[PDB]
């Protein structure tokens, strides 16, 4: 979850960016979705 798109329901998805990652989330700085 990067908060400012909305809550993120935070899944383990493995990425390399945002564009990755469902709705409201963000790729981290550990590699994954939140």
């Amino acid at each position: 979850s990067g908060s400012d798109g909305g809550v993120c329901p935070k899944i383990l998805k493995k990425c390399r960016r945002d564009s990755d990652c469902p709705g409201a989330c963000i790729c981290r700085g550990n590699g994954y979705c939140g």
